[PDB]
């Protein structure tokens, strides 16, 4: 069972866990309870397993898309901010954490992928996906590459798959139809085919993952990467002269990243629900609390209006929101888990040559519906 009188918090390893720990120290200093912050691997899978036995963290941080499934499984406590508190955060962030007519988490920040590029290697970054092969040939001649990004997580390839028409669940008239999925449509196939062609033509390697792409960009070996706000700290440290901008278009249409709202849920089994609420409302979701996390690894466009006013002046955040507006907020429905697993396999299989694009997406579509 969860220990009474302290808070255990889980957040992903790419986020500001050390900054969050600093907020936890302040909470302890002012109100008493120790706060322990951990970042277990595969925590979005780990959480439902341990929470099911009445264990795990008091507070779980993840993008909002995983939360409907958690709520459906009975793993989340009710969250009931009063009106005054609700007014401090943007409406669309609350909507991302609204499930079956109730709020199931506190929204923290809006995340969207952007194109990150090295201004020294590439002062004028490409506006289109289609110009990347020629750009890579030019760079390969100089012992550099045009682009490296994580190919193991479909989050990163989805913007291209969606560009020409792929979609997860059709949303019509305020409702998601779980039987209308757009994973093996022509648009999805076209986008995935373009990616696989980049691999076939040696412009990218199928085994490139988060670590490899981060290192390559930060070491100045590749002119571009695709990543989120959390990644900007390590780039700063590397001293690479970078920019953050609009993702390239595909077939003249914008890349459409799936927008995540980093959110904090309270474990239904926590005996510390009131401590968790106080921590989230009165320590974390304050200008000082978000600054502490943000200075560690950037959060993106925060949900808290007062601090977002400060962050909005950052051109990287502006680029983040431009890409967010061209994309779509993720559904939070329980079927998102199945969606992501199926698309993950489809992209890896197509990228590695285990299956054709058409067969990979056909199988994913089938698995999802």
């Amino acid at each position: 069972k969860i220990e009474e009188g302290k808070l255990v918090i889980w957040i992903n390893g790419d986020k500001g866990y050390n900054g969050l720990a600093e907020v936890g120290k302040k909470f302890e200093k002012d109100t008493d309870p120790k706060v322990t912050v951990e970042h277990p691997d595969k925590l979005e899978e780990k959480f439902p397993q341990v929470a099911a036995t009445g264990d795990g963290p008091d507070i779980i941080f993840w993008a909002h898309d995983r939360f409907g499934g958690y709520a459906q499984s009975g793993l989340l406590a009710e969250i009931t901010p009063d009106k005054a508190f609700q007014d401090k955060l943007y409406p669309f962030t609350w909507d991302a954490v609204r499930y079956n007519g109730k709020l199931i988490a506190y929204p923290i920040a809006v995340e969207a992928l952007s194109l990150i590029y090295n201004k020294d290697l590439l002062p004028n970054p490409p506006k289109t996906w289609e110009e990347i092969p020629a750009l890579d040939k030019e760079l390969k001649a100089k012992g550099k590459s045009a682009l490296m990004f994580n190919l193991q997580e479909p989050y990163f390839t989805w913007p291209l798959i969606a560009a020409d028409g792929g979609y997860a669940f059709k949303y019509e008239n305020g409702k998601y139809d779980i039987k209308d999925v757009g994973v093996d449509n022509a648009g999805a196939k076209a986008g995935l085919t373009f990616l696989v062609d980049l691999i076939k033509n040696k412009h990218m390697n199928a085994d490139t993952d988060y670590s490899i792409a981060e290192a390559a960009f930060n070491k100045g070996e590749t002119a571009m990467t695709i990543n989120g706000p959390w990644a900007w700290s390590n780039i700063d440290t590397s001293k690479v002269n970078y920019g953050v901008t609009v993702l390239p278009t595909f077939k003249g249409q914008p890349s459409k990243p799936f927008v995540g709202v980093l959110s904090a849920g309270i474990n239904a089994a926590s005996p510390n629900k009131e401590l968790a609420k106080e921590f989230l409302e009165n320590y974390l979701l304050t200008d000082e609390g978000l600054e502490a996390v943000n200075k560690d690894k950037p959060l993106g466009a925060v949900a808290l209006k007062s601090y977002e006013e400060e962050l909005a002046k950052d051109p990287r955040i502006a680029a983040t929101m431009e890409n967010a507006q061209k994309g779509e907020i993720m559904p939070n429905i329980p079927q998102m888990s199945a969606f992501w697993y199926a698309v993950r396999t489809a992209v890896i299989n197509a990228a590695s040559g285990r299956q054709t694009v058409d067969e990979a997406l056909k199988d994913a579509q089938t698995r999802i519906t």
